[PDB]
């Protein structure tokens, strides 16, 4: 069902002087590049990697920039979509891949949509878990839309360098145990986070283990976030204006490659209806939907995700 | 094109607890595994890697065990063909590859033949540069046949641990410059070695650069061999009796998969006539022959090698 880390092939590509990307590689056939969200790991794909490899695909599961064994420079702007996307292009180039299928989740989903938008020639097909494609509005700056949405208040808590880092870094076991839970097991404070104290303030000093994860799984994440901590990961969130500026340069060009949007019923931040008018911009869009599935889609509902991904990969 | 190392994707697979194999990877398509000889590197395939990738192949060029970034344990028996082949099967297993084409040269070529003989289900097709397949004789150990050939005297000089190590390691740049030359430029001393005072008696202290290589190329080999020296590499030559016993367990089976033997006119050790009658063991054997080509085949005639390999890959 899953991956044992020391049993994988581990690859490293230098995409620029400062920066190498690590990834794990399994399988033969068309290249499928898996891109995780915040605050995750290649390992978040642990149930998909063997499944897609067995279905006849060559899987490359990334540590995204800021995570795991990939470099984690401290500057905020090293994590804007524009920089991350160019770097993913160089990654392909150095591997001698002219294209790959890109599949992302959360921030990885965002990334893959912008890859499809700006580098369609390098993207065979694109799929997102939970993250919709929303075209930028040149009259709506990002900070206004985020204030309108109360469940997005945690993104404001993430802006100030050092603040979310100190809470997240305080106790890594507690961090991951409090984050990685089914929606019904969650006690995260998302709505008035700065004023509440932080994300974890109404959550135990020793949380129980979610039914989704084992202690061993939790400890792999703990160990992975020792090397660089949370700064780079959090920087993904600190480029809103820059990313908005870059997206407005699309100037309504349309994604024409095959595309798959998978929504999760119980993701309370990336809610299904935020995807609702994607076919106005991607008319051939295909969809999948997973009941009883929270934010941590690949872990919560691995069987359903695998089924949806393999069916789509095999047809489009 | 050749290859620039820091522009490559580097892969690492742990084949057993304290043994990991390094490789470089380029291209999409059917997996082709390149296996170098003594005393070389993945970098000996520098001209084939991009040619083969451009031709539609996914190239994995290994550091073989003992070399470069791969593990180099000191024990002689870690480098017998039986141990080396089972590790390559495990390599494929961990990469999720049910098969690959195996292309070897010199000791790598010996390895690919044992892979094709003993693990044909994992070898889609096999190609060797210079190294013939020789059926083992269950009576005469090759001991006497090795003694019979004067140009294999260097192999006897390689037997005693530490002796050839000291000569080869004394001045790495002189080693590689003395080794890596077209056959017409060689001044290697191969017949009387144990007695006559080492491989390099006739070599200038500062040899000129063969027309086949640049200084920067030579220096890459120097840097590689600083990590683990010559003991692992030399251990490849120190398992003749074990290899002969393993090969006798083949009980005269044939190699039934697609196979290519490439001879080199001016290799004076792996002479072309040594491949005569290979088709009696290998029904689907194709052939290639390179004129004016010495032992360092990939480097001496890279254009002819590329053409020969690609044509055979595309047909068989
Ligand atoms: C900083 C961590 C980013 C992870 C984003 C959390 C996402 C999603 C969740 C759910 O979809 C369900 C629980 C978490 C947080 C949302 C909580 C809403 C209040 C809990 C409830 O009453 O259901
Ligand atoms: C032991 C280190 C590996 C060296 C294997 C050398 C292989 C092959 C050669 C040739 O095919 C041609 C030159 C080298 C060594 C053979 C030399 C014979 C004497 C040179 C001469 O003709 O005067």
């Amino acid at each position: 069902t899953s991956c044992n880390p020391s049993d994988m092939s581990h690859g490293y590509v230098t995409v620029k002087p400062r920066v190498r990307l690590h990834f794990v590689e399994l399988g033969s056939g068309p290249a499928v590049c898996l891109c995780h969200g915040f605050p995750e790991s290649w390992y978040s794909w642990r149930y998909q990697i063997p499944a897609l490899a067995q279905a006849g695909y060559r899987v490359l599961a990334m540590d995204m920039k800021g995570y795991g064994e990939s470099s984690a420079p401290p500057e905020i702007e090293e994590y804007c979509m524009e920089v991350l996307c160019k770097e993913m292009v160089t990654f392909l180039d150095k591997l001698g891949l002219s294209q790959a299928v890109f599949i992302g989740h959360d921030w990885g989903g965002m990334l893959v949509w912008y890859m499809a938008l700006f580098y369609p020639e390098r993207v065979r097909a694109v799929a997102s878990l939970n993250t919709p494609f929303i075209p930028a509005n040149p009259n709506m700056s990002p900070l206004e839309s985020i204030k309108a949405n109360p469940v997005f208040d945690y993104q404001l808590y993430f802006q100030e360098p050092g603040v979310a880092e100190a809470e997240l870094e305080q106790n890594l076991s507690r961090t991951f145990k409090s984050l990685f839970r089914a929606s019904d097991e969650s006690v995260l404070s998302m709505h008035k986070v700065c004023e509440a104290g932080g994300l974890f303030v109404n959550s135990p000093e020793e949380p129980s283990l979610s039914r989704m994860v084992t202690e061993e799984e939790i400890q792999f994440y703990v160990q992975q976030f020792k090397k660089s901590g949370f700064r780079g990961p959090l920087n993904w969130y600190r480029n809103m204006e820059r990313n908005w500026k870059w997206a407005c340069k699309s100037l309504g060009r349309k994604i024409l490659i095959p595309a798959l949007m998978v929504t999760a019923e119980k993701d309370f931040v990336l809610v299904p209806q935020m995807s609702q008018h994607m076919e106005d911009w991607i008319p051939h869009l295909k969809r999948g939907h997973i009941e009883d599935c929270g934010h941590w889609t690949q872990m919560d509902k691995p069987t359903e995700v695998n089924q949806i991904l393999i069916k789509w990969l095999d047809s489009d």
